[PDB]
Order: C-alpha cells, then structure tokens, then sequence
C-alpha cells in the first residue's frame, strides 16, 4: 500500500487476484508454487511480496506467519526454471469468467482513452501497438533468428483451428494472421466503447466551448476510426508491435530441456517416475513435437500383446531382447548419453527394417530421421557448405543406416565426430556456421560385415554387434525353429496404424523407466552374455595379426623380413594392402609375436 | 595411426610473418603414435619441442608401477559442462600467465626445464636416418 500510487498494474493484479472464488491458497504446500510464480515474476515487488502475504487469507493475518517463513527466507531465491505471471493470468480467467474480464476491458479502455485524449482523437501505429501488446501480451512472442530475420510464435489453445497434435505448444507462423483478425475484430468493440463514452459526455450539460471541443473530438475520432481496418495501417501496426513483443534469448532456449517431449496430446514429462503428461496450461518453451498420443503402458491391450509377441519372435534370446529394448529406450532422451553404437546383420526377410522403421516413425521426424550411410562411409571431411545430411542430427535423438554394397570399411575417424558426446561444428545451407550437441542414439543394420580396419582401444570399447537368428520364408519347413512364416501385414500396414505406434511408444517409455529405476542410469551395467560374447567374437575376428599368431606362429628377425611375412600373411592371400607397420609399430613388435623374445637385430 | 610430417606449411605455421593473415595462437599436436619427420635442416629443428607421457590410466592398477592409476569416467562424462570447474580452470590459467609474466620476463625461452630439452634431444637422436 506504500507503493500503491505507483504501478497501476499492481492495482490490476490486486483486482485479478480478488476474484478467487474458493480458498485457493489453503496453505503454502501445494500452493507455494503460485507464490513462487509471483515472487520470481514480480521482482520489483520485494515489499509487495510480504504485502500479498499479509493479504493472503491464510497467513500472518490468521496467525499463519510460519507458512511464509519458508517463503520469504529465500527472498532472492536465486530462481531456477521460472514460473511466469501468465500462470496467474490463466486462472480467474479459465476458472471464474466475467468480473476479471470486465476489469481487463476496463484497463484496455483506460489506456486507449488516455491515448485518445492526449493527442486529440488521432490514432497512429505505435498507439494501437501498445494497446494490443497490453491486450494480448501472453500469447505471442517475437525473436530474431540466426539469419537476422524476426519470426512470430503463438501459443496454441484448445478450441481453435490447428494442425493435428500441436496442442499446448508453441507454433511458428510466418505471419500472425490471427493477430490481424483480432485487431480487426475485437478492437472495434473498444473503439465503440470510446465512442459511446464520448457521446455520454456530450449529452451532459456543459459550457458551449466544451460541447464544441467534444464535437470536434468526436469528428476526429470518427475520421480516424475507419483506419483500423485499412491494410497498410494494419501492416504498419504489426511492424510497430513487433518491437514490443520481442523477447531476447528465446530461440536458443527452445526445446533445450531433454526431459520434455512434444507429443500429440500435450507435452510429455519424464523428469520423475512415473512419467507425467501435461495436457493443460504450462510455461515450458516447447515447439518441436511428434504426432503420437501417449497412454500409460498396459499389457492388457491387444496391440501391446501383439507387439510383445512380435519382439519375442524377432529376438528368441531373452537377454538379448532385454538389452536391445534397454538400448532403444535411450532414444527418447535427447541429453548426453554413453558412447555406444551397434550393428546387426542377417539374411533377407529377417525383420530389421520393420523394427528400425517403426522406431524411427514412432519417435517422429522432429526427434528422429533416417541418415545416409555415406555420411560416415566418406572419410573426407567437408570444408565449405558441409553436408546437409550431417545437419539432420540437429536435436534428433535417433538415426539408422541400411545401405551396404558388399563388405564396406568405415572411416573409424569420423566415428568420434559422432560418438563422442562432445561438440562438433557444421554450416547450414546458405545461413551461417553453427555447432552441434552430440545427443543421438544411432544404429546401423544391413547385410554383409563391416571392416573396422583398425586394432585400437577405444572405438572397440565404443561399439557393439549382433547377428540375426530368425528368417522368414514362404516355405516354413519344419525341424527349423529359426524359420517362421511371413506377416506382410506387419510391414505394409500395422505401421501406418496409429494405435500400434501408440502401443510401441508406451512400451518404449516403460522400458526407459525400467532402465531408470534399476541399474541406476548407466547402460554399461546390464548383463548380456549373448551380446558380450558375440562382440568379443567380432573382436577376435577382423584382427589379422591375432589369427596369424594363433595359426602361423609356432614354438633379420627385427622386422627386416618380418614385415615382408606380414605383408604376405594377409596382403597376398587377400588382394594386397599397404602394411606400413614396422619397428615403428612397437606394440605389434611386442605383441604375442614377441613370444620369441628376440630383442636383438 | 602413426603420421608422417611433410615439412610443408610447418614453417609457415610457426613463422610469425604477416589471402594473408597473422597467427596469434598457440599450436600443439598430440597422438598415441610416434610422429615421423623427414627433414634434417636446422631450420625446423631450431624450434619445436617433444615430450613423452609416462603415467597411463588403467582401471586395473598393476602393482610395482606408478603409471597405472585408474580411469575416472566422471572426469569426461561430467566435470566438463560444470561452469564452476571451467571458472576454476580459467582462474588457474590466468594465475599461471601472471606467474610467467612477473618472472622470466615474458619470453618462454628463458625458463629452464632440463627434462624437456633432454627428451627433445633424445627424440631428435631418433628419426635421424
Ligand atoms: N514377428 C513376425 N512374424 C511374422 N512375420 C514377420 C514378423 N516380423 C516381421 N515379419 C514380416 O517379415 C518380412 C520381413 O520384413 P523386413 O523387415 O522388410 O525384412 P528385413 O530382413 O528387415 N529386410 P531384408 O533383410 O533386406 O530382407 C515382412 O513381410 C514382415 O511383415
Ligand atoms: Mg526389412
């Protein structure tokens, strides 16, 4: 009340909070959240925080000063993720209609009347922009992009035309059409209020010059009233309001929190266990989304049983099934992950494409996409205008590769450009140079083997492998438990079906929360004898020197002709490669070949 | 893999001469494999310094060897994105810059580190074909 004279917006907030039909505050538990909203949002209101506490129906006034005792102690509070006054704006708006609305138009009319009175009934772009920003300031936001071009974002609400599944989220608009419709529809009511106010004053008894002044004002306002609908005037008003709606540091703070997923029925939160769905008002800056509705995991659903049976069919090994599901569970999380990546091959009709594609299109194009094999096949790095395919992983958490023409040797150098959870820079199509954040669960499956071509620690630790065990053929001959019939309905349909995708998403989130509760969070804790044994068998293979030791080494010599024997060991039987390893390769010289123990030239 | 020096633009990079641009940066290279140098002239060998790391991190520390220690996954998986750790490291770096500024004048070819010269001379004894 000391600062009551200043900031009529304080009066506006007071009248807004006066329309709380039930006892909203109760006590500070379950309601301190709103208190924090006021505290953090109402910064300048350090004394008005205590003043509102005094006004709180269950507080110091009712002897409940201990309720705020845990609330004014953190006066500065060093605020974390912030609640906004728009949250306060939301209730007493969608909880107690009228009254609140009436004071809202009262404030609008006050501002517009002040502007009209000050400048003798002449209206320009900036005045309308101020009124509009004070009139719809909680639904639109403007921020300059990387290319130096401003963009418009609008919060979506139920009951209005929209694309499918973009509810409770922020949409990008090249032009705020709804803003034009609004300024051409709702603002005319305020202008009519101004006109009737002028008429009411005109009807009152006054001196002759007062009536002449009011007649001149009415004529000027009538002249200026039709300007609110002209195209150029509206465009200029939008251009002026552009500056008012600008909010610094918005685009770079969009879709940054990896614990929130944009789904078709709101936003999915995985901060706690169990994961909760926010299908109501919020304030998180979420723009990217997938069109998959989220439902709690339930095995009783027929599609869930069908999918579980399908996973059993594809992966006979229970431990391999569990490990694969746990690894795929990390696709939803868009944060930093352990440096793991696997491959798995097999014969035709194995079922790779079904599972990989289903995961890819259930995570959505925004969070997952298919990437070309040449992105890592090509060892040559791009200098200017890097790969736009290399830019497909921006924000994406999943990517799969199915393209191999016979055996292929990978770079083993650009792997750490994609496996290390660190940073890497890439320049987009004709816009600017930027940097990445390596957060993506990548997979690669196709026929034929992969040539690692190297024997080093690291890349070997940061890699896994698997092989198929079931084949589908139209001849399901008996005595072959690994041979099963085909279900072309699985690939041609059953994927475009939304219900199957929803069931798979439920299974995936259940597996993610299972990996969350047990094994802590790390993935290098689950025990899988099959996968580890297969990976160490792949370790034994592709290591030519080890096979040479195993079968050629029995029970001058200082690499003078040992290098020639090595270049004949594998570079003759198999075409030929440049074997530059020599005494320079002291690890090879001191490998198991050193069992001769001949350290003498 | 092991890499061979090519004595191309090694002189250009080190040289402080002024498209064209200056090089007001500190350049360093490291690898797990020995480098190969073909040139012999004193022009390149008048500069450059070699060193060999001794301690190696192994989660299974073999006895009778102080070069085993252990792998700290928390040093890489985290402790890097921490603002506080970066602030402390920056403070240490500026403190060491001040240390180099107050003593030994400012030039770096004034502090005596006999280990580094001995190791560089030993390395130059190697690669002498
Ligand atoms: N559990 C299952 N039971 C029966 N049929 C299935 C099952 N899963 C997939 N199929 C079918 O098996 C066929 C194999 O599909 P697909 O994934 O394209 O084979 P693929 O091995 O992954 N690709 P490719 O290796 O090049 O032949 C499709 O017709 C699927 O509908
Ligand atoms: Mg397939």
């Amino acid at each position: 009340s000391i600062l009551m004279l200043h900031d009529p917006e304080a009066r506006y907030l007071h009248k807004i909070l006066n329309l709380l039909p039930p006892e909203y505050y109760v006590e500070y538990p379950l309601w301190s959240n709103v208190v924090f909203a006021l505290a953090n949002t109402s910064a300048n209101y350090r004394p008005l925080a205590e003043w509102f506490s005094q006004k709180c129906p269950e507080k110091w006034n009712t002897g409940g000063k201990e309720k705020l005792e845990k609330l004014w102690n953190d006066a500065s509070h060093h605020t974390e993720k912030k609640i906004t006054k728009r949250s306060i704006m939301y209730w007493a708006h969608k909880h107690a209609p009228q009254q609140y609305k009436e004071i809202v138009e009262q404030g609008y009319f006050s501002i517009l009347a002040e502007y009209v009175y000050s400048y003798n009934g002449m209206l320009e772009h900036y005045m309308i922009a101020k009124v509009i920003y004070a009139m719809m300031g909680n639904k639109f936001v403007v921020d300059v992009d990387s290319n130096g071009k401003y963009v418009w974002f609008e919060f979506v609400l139920p009951g209005q035309p929209m694309n499918q599944g973009e509810i409770w989220k922020w949409r990008k608009e090249v032009n705020p059409d709804e803003l034009h419709i609004y300024i051409s529809e709702n603002f005319s009511r305020v202008m009519d209020r101004i006109t009737e106010h002028i008429k009411y004053h005109l009807s009152q008894p006054h001196e002759s010059n007062i009536l002449n002044y009011y007649k001149k004002l009415l004529k000027a306002f009538e002249r200026s009233k039709s300007k609110i609908f002209n195209d150029s005037f509206k465009k200029g008003v939008i251009r002026q309001a552009e500056f008012l709606f600008r909010q610094r540091s918005f685009i770079q703070t969009l879709d940054t929190n990896p614990h929130l997923l944009g789904v078709g029925n709101g936003v999915l939160s995985i901060e706690t266990i169990p994961a909760k769905l926010i299908n109501h008002f919020h304030e998180h800056p979420i723009h990217q989304y997938t069109h998959i509705c989220y439902v709690p995991f339930n095995p009783e659903n027929p599609w869930t049983k069908l999918l579980l049976n399908a996973l059993q069919d594809i992966i006979p090994e229970l431990d391999a099934r569990l490990w694969i599901m746990f690894y795929l569970s990390t696709a939803i999380f868009r944060g930093l992950k352990e440096a793991l990546m696997l491959l798995w091959l097999g014969g035709g009709c194995n079922g790779k494409t079904f599972l990989m594609r289903l995961v890819a299109m259930v995570l959505g194009d925004h969070y997952a996409s298919k990437l070309n094999i040449s992105l890592l096949t090509s060892c040559r790095e791009t200098a200017e205008k890097p790969n736009s395919a290399f830019m497909r992983l921006k924000g994406r958490g999943y990517g799969y590769f199915e393209e191999t023409n016979k055996s292929e040797v990978l770079n083993t150098s650009r792997l750490k450009e994609m496996v290390n959870p660190g940073d890497v820079t890439a320049r987009e199509l004709n816009q600017k140079q930027e940097s990445f954040q390596m957060t993506a669960t990548m997979v690669a499956a196709s026929n034929y083997n992969f040539i690692i071509d190297t024997t080093d620690h690291g890349t070997w630790r940061r890699l896994r492998h698997y092989r198929s065990k079931v084949k589908f053929c139209h001849n399901p001959d008996p005595s072959n438990p690994y041979e099963k019939k085909e279900d072309p309905r699985f690939i041609h349909e059953y994927i475009m079906d939304p219900d199957c995708q929803n069931a798979f998403f439920s299974i995936l989130v259940y597996f993610w929360e299972k990996l969350q509760k047990e094994y802590n969070g790390q993935i290098k804790k689950v025990f899988c004898p099959t996968i580890e044994s297969e990976t160490e068998a792949y370790r034994k293979s592709q290591d030519t020197l080890h096979r040479f030791i195993t079968e050629r080494v029995v029970e001058v010599y200082n690499l003078s002709e040992v290098v020639t024997a090595y270049a004949e060991w594998y570079n003759t039987n198999i075409n030929v490669k440049r074997h530059i390893a020599l005494e320079l390769s002291q690890e090879l010289e001191n490998s198991v070949l050193e069992k001769y123990l001949q350290w003498s030239p």
